[PDB]
């Protein structure tokens, strides 16, 4: 009944994708307790640094990536959820169930990527455990694994970026293809359609 409805609690940073020197590694910021708290006040007063976020709600943890000044992730993973901050939850700033794209403001102290002119078809894929696979790009929105992995090494990793040599951001890890429990493609957003939708 009315009184007793529930409110889903808000998204929550936990960790990051450190890329900053010459090792990627996976660093957590916040502990299950904390994000749980977290989640239902929406108040998360820890620093932010970085280009890749690990976020956590009470049931799913992926990861959320920043472009252009817009922390992106995937709505299967977000929902139409606010995200803590500071100052209390934020408010989605883009959210399109169409494209499995949702986006807020980027938290102060994230570091943005810069979104990919290059043309190029040899990308990175950033894991939520800071392993750097190549993927080769296919298509708009597609890209083959150059090493075939199972499933359970990529879940988890939707919202992460794929990147070019140069290090700009090409896609949105969305979905992965597999054969026999075996991870040969990948679905990502393109940067593109990010752009679009800002
Ligand atoms: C599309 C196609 C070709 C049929 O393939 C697949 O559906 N395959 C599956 C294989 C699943 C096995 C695990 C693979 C592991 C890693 C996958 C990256 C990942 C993940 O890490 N999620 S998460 O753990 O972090 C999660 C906690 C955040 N995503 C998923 O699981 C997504 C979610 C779900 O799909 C979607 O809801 N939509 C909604 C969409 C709307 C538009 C476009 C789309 F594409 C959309 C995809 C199925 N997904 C796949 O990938
Ligand atoms: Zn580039």
């Amino acid at each position: 009944h009315m009184a007793s409805m529930k409110k889903k609690g808000s998204v929550v940073i936990v960790g990051r994708i450190n890329l900053s020197g010459d090792t990627a590694y996976a660093q957590q910021t916040r502990g299950e307790e904390g994000c749980q708290e977290t989640s239902q006040t929406g108040r998360d007063k820890n620093q932010v640094e970085g280009e890749v976020q690990i976020v956590s709600t009470a049931t799913q943890t992926f990861l959320a990536t920043s472009i252009n000044g817009v922390l992106w992730t995937v709505y299967h993973g977000a929902g139409t959820r606010t995200i803590a901050s500071p100052k209390g939850p934020v408010t989605q700033m883009y959210t399109n169930v169409d494209k499995d794209l949702v986006g807020w403001q980027a938290p102060q102290g994230s570091r943005s990527l810069t979104p990919c002119t290059c043309g190029s078809s040899d990308l990175y894929l950033v894991t939520r455990h800071a392993d750097v696979i190549p993927v080769r790009r296919r298509g708009d929105s597609t890209g083959s694994l150059l090493s075939p992995r199972p499933l359970s090494y990529l879940k988890g990793s939707s919202g992460g970026p794929l990147l070019c040599p140069a290090g700009h951001a090409v896609g949105i890890f969305r979905a992965a293809v597999s054969t026999r429990g075996v991870a040969k493609a990948v679905q990502f957003i393109p940067v593109e359609s990010l752009e679009t939708t800002m």
